[PDB]
């Protein structure tokens, strides 16, 4: 429930989630990145869903 701002990627590939931790993204969809220190997971917001997912199938948009 944020501001989409945080340096924003894009989803380029359809990823579901696993656990509570990590978030469902489509491809085509616009995440805010809160947390990106991490070479495989960078963690963002959806809308309002917070969690991680694949840095691999995220961009920066930024």
């Amino acid at each position: 429930m944020d501001e989409t701002g945080k340096e924003l990627v894009l989803a380029l590939y359809d990823y579901q989630e696993k656990s509570p931790a990590e978030v469902t993204m489509k491809k085509g969809d616009i995440l805010t990145l809160l947390n990106s220190t991490n070479k495989d997971w960078w963690k963002v917001e959806v809308n309002d869903r917070q969690g991680f997912v694949p840095a691999a199938y995220v961009k920066k948009l930024d």
